[PDB]
């Protein structure tokens, strides 16, 4: 070794690691990037569950982010920062099961609460190595141990022939689990407390957190959970065994493949890009907010549907922070609803609205679609292009995030959980999306990871203090199971969401504001009425 | 004897009576017959013009009330008895009443003609709240109210039969209108300026006079308060009218052959028919009536919905409106949990139970939709919100949303519409606080009753009453509720499909609101139909 920084050499079950000393605005942090936690799921291991990483020789260099799991690359607005920032920033490869660790520098004296991050990207995209998931700010400012993983996505993560040995489904979720076990065994070598692991994720990642809450084997690997704008229940996060089998079979046909063994084997001999190229082609209806290859109800990882499981399971032992952004849906409109674009005000007609509702709610019968339309129409101004545009966004937002989240907060709370809830209402001054999209899906993340503290990012000063507040919320929660600062009860208190009072707080530049009822009336429509209506057509 | 009280009409001579209003005398002519008594073999038949008479006919008292059910829900209680008949009951009831200034009007004066409510099963023009002396004395108006046959006697129908063809209660009204044309000029009334106005079943009657071509030459303007011809209660198909008449006949112990069926029904004391009146409804209901106008293809060429959807109303002027709490009055007449004597706090169970009764015709799924829409999900079980939501369901379903639909279709197809909501609860009111401003309690004020000192109304209620009296009569003179002399805004603007503007009648100055329960009425008018039509 000799001449290395001796605070960056660490040993884990797989061997020795050299990390890197990174600059954060307030001082240095330790980073161990590209730690392999599974055997590269390639060749005959494609579609298969992850195997633990076989131990290596020598010091593994862990100073750079590793490959991004093979995935679709968004080309809606090429070069535009707003979409490009989600796009993969390392090489695409099937060899991609690696995780990252940030810690204080030097590494902490006594055992430190751990935060594990699970990225979203609709189960078809995403990586732990994007700028918005930079653990350096949490680690430096809050002294946290931050961990984030890659997990397989798209076909490679979630293609399934349910019941088969060679493609049992959900292997991307099993990737996430393996990382959680890895954390248990190795995080104490970094000064992390493996008896205080808080998961947190966004969209698809929030959904993943949810499925770990609902899968028995995972529940012993963490103690608290944060779900940001995403749920295991709801219309997009899961599929039946039946529907997964249909999509898997169609994709096989689409790329050349005619018994499940035979079929899987031929899929294994296809180049990854040939699978990615045809991935969007197996959806049942012209839709938005629907993703082809997602977690499946197999009766194993998920013993029943998430709706069933939250309707029944016990949750006294659980502490959970959940919330949403103001304008969840607007982001998704430009990927399919005719009339929407980042480049104009997206003022649509009533006829574009009706057509939009059929796309936003692809599984709705004619009657149900009319019900949605009748509910979201403003009958004072039923043709006002502004009111229609905003209503369309609200339809997609409410159906896919806000009412699943409200139903989740509702069910958990009643069943013993300590639930804390927020709506995130601040539009980043640095936002590149148009004003009409409001506070769009995914743009709370930048503040929780604390990017505004990077002087060079041109955020405002009040935005700096704001990000500081959230980091305190998330970490206080992670430390205690409670967002509120213990010593600081002069500032307004964040109360738990109860079924009786349905309280939640506003997250904005102003101090905490307690609100009652989480879009209560409109979610009665989506959660109580609509399923009865589809179940009578 | 007094020459002002001496009027000659086509049929002969009348003696009226001089009455004291608080500010001066009025001339009243009460008990004027406009039709041959529909008794005996002429029961169920259309009315016929009154034969001429000798001598001077005494018209100084109210005549008999059309034979009808008498309410017994709260015996002795003013709140229900004030609707009960205040003269003897008879089938011999086709008589009308006329109030004019004293002395008689020098110039042809605009005429207001009033058509009572009572669900087409009750009512009389002699009720104290329909007293036309105040409008006559104060606004110098000529005011005319009629009786018309109600219940079985006015609306029992064996459609397509000679003997019980339906709608004769409406035809009674129409003959009274033909009478006003022919005779009102002798009282100083202007037959070229006749305004109809009525409440609930009366408002619906008015509605049906608008939608029936023969009536359209008998009036020029219309006021519909708290009722509409469209909606779930004011009409029945020919199929269902035939059903109820057949059934009532078997209950009364009759029988095929329409003729043989209506013949035996004619040989029955009136009470034997009224006794079984409520027993022919198809489901357990509230705000549903056994014998009402029928879509017979004659008086009503097609259904009221269909007719308002296609008619041309280009030179029509209409004043429509509701009270704040339409449904509350009706809850105590059959929804478990509700009462004049409690504060009617109800459980969620009782609320789901009441919706099946509020909306008797609804499928399982449709009632599920009602409950889910009216529940307050911040407070899903709070007995007060549930009670207030029950009242709102009945109100909205039966009055407010029919009104919004009519107001919309009329304005859209040429008509000039003025819309209101009445939000003042009478200080003299005998019903409990929880019912708020119940169905029926604007009439006291439109007719000017607060101007009588002995009624013990408050000073401001006297002042409010005068305002309403002036809206209504101004409307009668011009087709426009607004004073042409006061120069102070706000003004009462026309209801339009675009702006959906209406106003609030209460003690405070006029206030213009937009959207008459727009979101909720979309549910009832647009969605709910598509839903029953898929179960
Ligand atoms: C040209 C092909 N691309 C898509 O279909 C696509 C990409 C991204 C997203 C989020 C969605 N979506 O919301 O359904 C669709
Ligand atoms: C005991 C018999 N009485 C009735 O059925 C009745 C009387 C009045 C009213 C308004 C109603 N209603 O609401 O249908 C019913
Ligand atoms: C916005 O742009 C898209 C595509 O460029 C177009 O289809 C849509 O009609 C436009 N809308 C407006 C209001 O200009
Ligand atoms: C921040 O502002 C400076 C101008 O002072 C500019 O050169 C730089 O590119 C900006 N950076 C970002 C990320 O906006
Ligand atoms: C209201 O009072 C009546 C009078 O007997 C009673 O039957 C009814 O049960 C009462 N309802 C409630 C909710 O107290």
């Amino acid at each position: 070794e000799g001449r290395e920084d001796p605070q960056l050499l660490v040993r884990v079950r797989g061997g020795q690691l050299r990390g890197i000393r990174l600059k954060a605005p307030g001082g240095p942090v330790s980073a161990f990037l590209g730690i392999p936690f599974a055997e590269p799921p390639v060749g005959s291991r494609r579609f298969m569950p992850p195997e633990p990483k076989r131990p290596w020789s020598g010091v593994l260099d862990a100073t750079t982010f590793q490959n991004v799991c093979y995935q679709y690359v968004d080309t809606l607005y090429p070069g535009f920062e707003g979409t490009e920032m989600w796009n993969p920033n390392r090489e695409l490869s099937e060899d991609c099961l690696y995780l990252n660790v940030w810690t204080p520098y030097p590494r902490p004296a006594s055992p430190t609460p751990v935060l594990i991050w699970i990225y979203g990207g609709g189960f078809y995209s995403g990586a732990a190595s994007l700028d918005v998931y930079d653990g350096r700010f949490l680690a430096q400012v809050e002294g946290a141990v931050l961990v984030s993983m890659n997990y397989r996505v798209g076909t490679f993560g979630f293609l399934a022939l349910p019941g088969s040995r060679e493609a049992p489904g959900n292997v991307g979720l099993l990737d996430q689990r393996l990382a959680l076990q890895w954390v248990q065994e190795n995080i104490a070598a970094f000064g992390g407390d493996p008896m205080s692991v808080t998961l947190f994720g966004e969209s698809a990642g929030a959904a993943s957190v949810g499925m770990h809450i609902l899968s028995l084997p995972s529940r012993s690997l963490f103690h608290r959970a944060v779900l940001q704008s995403g749920t295991p229940n709801g219309p997009w996060a899961t599929v039946s065994a039946g529907e997964a089998r249909r999509r898997a079979t169609l994709l096989a046909r689409l790329v050349g493949c005619p018994n499940d063994t035979e079929l899987i084997a031929c899929l294994r001999t296809r180049p990854a890009q040939d699978l990615v190229d045809h991935e969007w082609h197996v959806l049942p209806q012209e839709s938005i907010f629907r993703f082809s290859f997602v977690p499946v109800v197999d009766g194993d990882f998920l013993s029943d549907t998430p709706e069933a499981l939250i309707n029944t399971g016990d949750f006294q032992d659980l502490q959970v922070l959940v919330g949403v952004v103001k304008d969840e849906g607007s982001y998704f409109l430009v990927y399919g609803v005719p009339g929407f674009s980042k480049d104009n005000e997206s003022l649509i007609s009533r006829a574009q609205f009706l057509a939009g509702v059929r796309i936003g709610v692809p599984q709705a019968s004619d009657l149900a679609a009319e019900a949605v339309v009748l509910h979201y129409t403003d009958w004072l101004h039923p043709e006002d292009p502004t009111h229609l545009r905003d209503a369309m966004s609200a339809v997609v937002g409410d159906h896919n995030v806000v009412c699943p989240v409200a139903q989740l907060a509702g069910r958990l709370a009643a069943q013993g959980a300590r639930v804390y809830a927020y709506i995130f209402e601040h539009r980043a001054s640095t936002l590149t999306w148009p004003l009409w999209m409001g506070v769009p899906h995914g743009y709370e993340i930048e503040f929780i990871f604390g990017l505004p503290l990077d002087p060079s990012l041109n955020y405002t000063t009040e935005e700096r203090i704001f990000a500081q507040r959230l980091m305190k919320y998330w970490t206080n929660f992670a430390r205690t199971g409670d967002p509120n600062d213990p010593r600081d009860s002069k500032s307004p208190q964040w109360p738990p969401y109860t079924t009786a009072a349905q309280q939640y707080v506003s997250l904005n530049l102003k101090p905490l504001e307690v609100r009652r009822g989480l879009r209560a009336q409109t979610c009665a429509f989506w959660n109580r009425f609509l399923p009865k209506l589809l179940s009578a057509t």
